[PDB]
């Protein structure tokens, strides 16, 4: 039975697009830190810097700037980093205008999005999932390993820029990594055990992809008023709460992120809260394992979590047989927030089960499910382009 999200804390109901977005919005923020994701407790640090270590004007055969930089969090060189890639199609640049851009964590490091030799080796820790490493760290032969997942000539062929940051830069994804991360340095706790409203993983990955766009207000290449946010799996939890909390996003994908991420936890399918906190203890707050076995008591659920992007178009899109992330959660979870989209005048998903397989449904709220198993897909980003195309902010009002 899932709470309302047009029904406030002290039983209220929302009928206006004033109460949800100073009313509502902070009180589903603060249970969402909490309860689920843990508190963020800044958003930008004081003494950002922006260092652009390498640029190259005519990467991957000239279709494409590619830039490196280092975002730094404090102005001391001692201070963490992170090491942000960005690609920008040259046709754009070339008429002077900006680039609207795709932001996203990865994996494995960014040498692993293309192949282009170019792209520094990260020197960060890596798991050992990672395709081609050697020790936890990156090789030569992991270039491109993950490129499946980011068609990188065909979104800037579409007219947009790429940008990535490898999650591990700012918490490395192992049970212990919390205490390498930012987190370690913006807490800023003496002691040593972390509270039980701090934040984990995906708060620290969400928090990156706030800084990336920090940076990418700076950069004259693009425009960062058309930021689409977007991750997979659990970097898809991340970017859905970067969405939800930073409403300069302009518009948020969730790819497959399931528990946690778009599927409804009170439906205790495929993947639970207990399950997901036993082998991943670092992602979420502490309090979150108050509701290991026990999805019922929570007070909110992953539907108020996409209600938090209204207004600004949300998709969020599943495998067919991804049962661990629940698919049918993530669409039922799309259908419960639909109200407050509606509530903006927005549409979403008609049906009332899961559409058929490469058939999206919905305006700026919207779904797919795609045939296969959990990954990213040619077919999830060609229906994502056409999303960005149709309801990603114009550049215009002109
Ligand atoms: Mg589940």
């Amino acid at each position: 039975t899932l709470p309302d999200p047009l029904v406030g804390a002290d039983g209220t109901r929302v009928h206006d697009r004033a109460t949800w977005q100073h009313r509502r919005r902070p009180e589903l923020l603060q249970l969402f830190a909490r309860e689920v994701y843990g508190r963020t407790p800044l958003g930008r640090p004081e003494g950002m810097v922006f260092k652009v270590t390498t640029m190259e004007h005519a990467a991957l055969g000239g279709a494409a700037t590619r830039k490196e930089v280092t975002v730094r969090f404090g102005r001391d060189p001692n201070a963490p980093s992170m090491q942000l890639l960005l690609y920008v199609p040259n046709a754009v640049i070339a008429r002077a205008e900006r680039a609207p851009v795709f932001l996203g964590l990865n994996f494995y490091g960014n040498h692993t999005v293309h192949t282009d030799p170019a792209i520094a080796l990260s020197a960060r820790w890596i798991p050992a999932e990672a395709p081609n490493g050697a020790n936890h760290r990156a090789t030569e032969a992991a270039r491109g390993s993950d490129a499946q997942k980011w068609p990188v000539e065909q979104i800037l062929a579409r007219g947009y820029a790429v940008a990535t940051v490898y999650c591990g830069d700012l918490c490395p994804d192992r049970p212990d990594g919390l205490n390498a991360s930012v987190a370690s340095w913006l807490d800023a706790a003496a002691g040593d055990q972390r509270a039980p409203d701090a934040w984990g993983a995906i708060g620290v990955w969400a928090w990156g992809l706030s800084r990336a766009l920090d940076y990418l207000e700076t950069d004259p290449l693009v425009d960062a008023s058309r930021v689409a946010v977007h991750g997979h799996s659990r970097l898809g939890k991340a970017a859905l709460w970067a969405g939800a909390q930073d409403d300069r996003f302009a518009l948020v994908i969730s790819n497959e992120s399931g528990c946690g991420g778009a599927a409804l936890s009170k439906r205790i399918h495929g993947e639970t809260v207990a399950r997901i906190n036993t082998v991943f203890p670092h992602w979420f707050a502490r309090n979150f394992r108050r509701y290991d076995d026990h999805e019922e008591a929570l007070p909110v659920d992953q539907h108020e979590l996409l209600a938090l992007v209204a207004p600004r178009p949300l998709y969020v899109a599943s495998a067919e047989d991804d049962d661990w992330a629940d698919p049918r959660g993530e669409f039922l979870a799309v259908k419960a927030a639909e109200p407050v989209f509606r509530l903006f005048g927005q549409t979403g998903p008609s049906g009332e089960d899961v559409p058929r397989v490469n058939e999206p449904s919905g305006g700026a709220l919207r779904y797919h499910i795609r045939p296969g198993p959990h990954g990213m897909t040619a077919q999830d980003w060609a229906f994502y382009l056409a999303f960005a195309d149709e309801w990603l902010k114009s550049a215009l009002p002109a």
